[PDB]
């Protein structure tokens, strides 16, 4: 199955600038969110989630079709929590009704990343919403209680390489685990709604201590008041990934860049874009707009 990019209808760079910066004004807006880390963070797993379906081996699943607005989706328990994100864009959708719902997810999480001081990342449009049966089962997404082995082996199937998964988890310098979604708590860094490679960091200079969380599952933990899950702590017990996370962790430039290109990419799986679709849009960010 071939999913082909299709614009919306007569729509341009102009037209998704204003569907970002609606994005962005909300976040501005609902800042309390989550005791003030805000939307952003759940916007960008949303996007994750979203894309992360995808099965290279036969085209399902991936942000084409939407499909998180289905209810088998919507309620995988892999995904709880991003009912908050999904309210979030509702009033963008109503407003903004000729976006596809695949296009706003992951338009969605790019502009989080970016109005988070994140780098750049390019975004195309043109997914275009499927039928309920196209929605991918439950049990795509990665469980956290795992080793790099798993890591590795799971983030084949997305067609993500060694260096392309270090720099995906990187994302986890964002947010928090709560423990009510996922049966972990507590955030992976300070800067918890500012993109930096703070995560890396962490995993390497935090005393981290294998402890017991409140839903009796392990986590690392550091008297920081940091966590990290197994499967984030496995970057720095594989030594290939070791190397990878030492490399983000000395080289922010290195990091935004290797990020962009592999969150393009997620976003992007499963897509067959024309050889004359429109070149990926870089949107400006409020604070670059005067905004
Ligand atoms: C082995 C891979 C991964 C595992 C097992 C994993 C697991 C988790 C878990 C358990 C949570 C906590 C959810 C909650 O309790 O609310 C979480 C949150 C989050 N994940 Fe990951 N994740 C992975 C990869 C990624 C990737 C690739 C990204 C994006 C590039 C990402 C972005 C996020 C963000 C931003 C949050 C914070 C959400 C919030 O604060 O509401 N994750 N993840």
């Amino acid at each position: 199955l071939v999913h082909v990019a299709s614009v919306e209808k007569g729509r341009s760079y102009e037209d998704f600038q204003k569907v970002y910066n609606a994005i962005a004004l909300k976040l501005r807006e609902d800042d309390e969110y989550d005791n003030y880390i805000g939307y952003g963070p759940v916007l960008v797993r949303l996007a994750w989630h979203t894309s992360g379906t995808w099965d290279k081996h036969d085209n399902t699943g991936g942000s084409y079709g939407g499909t998180y607005r289905f209810k088998k989706e919507f309620n995988d328990p892999s995904n709880a929590g991003l009912q908050n994100g999904f309210k979030f864009l509702e009033p963008i959708h109503k407003e903004f009704p000729w976006i596809s719902s695949g296009d706003l997810f992951s338009l969605g999480g790019v502009t989080a990343v970016q109005e988070m001081q994140g780098p750049k990342i390019p975004w195309r449009c043109g997914r275009v919403d499927t039928p309920e049966d196209t929605t991918p089962d439950n049990g795509r997404l990665p469980d956290a209680d795992k080793d790099a082995d798993y890591v590795r082996t799971f983030f084949q199937r997305l067609n993500m390489n060694d260096r392309e998964v270090v720099a995906l988890m990187g994302a986890h310098a964002l947010g928090k685990t709560h423990l009510k979604n996922s049966g972990y708590e507590g955030p992976w860094g300070a800067a918890n709604n500012v993109f930096t490679n703070e995560f890396y960091l962490n995993l390497l200079n935090e005393d981290w201590k294998l402890e017991k969380n409140d839903a009796n599952n392990e986590q690392w933990d550091s008297k920081s008041g940091y966590m990290m899950l197994p499967t984030d702590y496995s970057l720095i017990q594989d030594p290939k990934y070791l190397s990878i996370v030492k490399e983000y962790a000395n080289d922010q430039d290195k990091f935004f860049k290797d990020f962009s290109k592999a969150f393009e990419k997620l976003l992007e799986n499963g897509i067959t874009f024309p050889k004359d679709a429109p070149s990926p849009f870089i949107f400006k960010t409020l604070e670059e707009q005067g905004l």
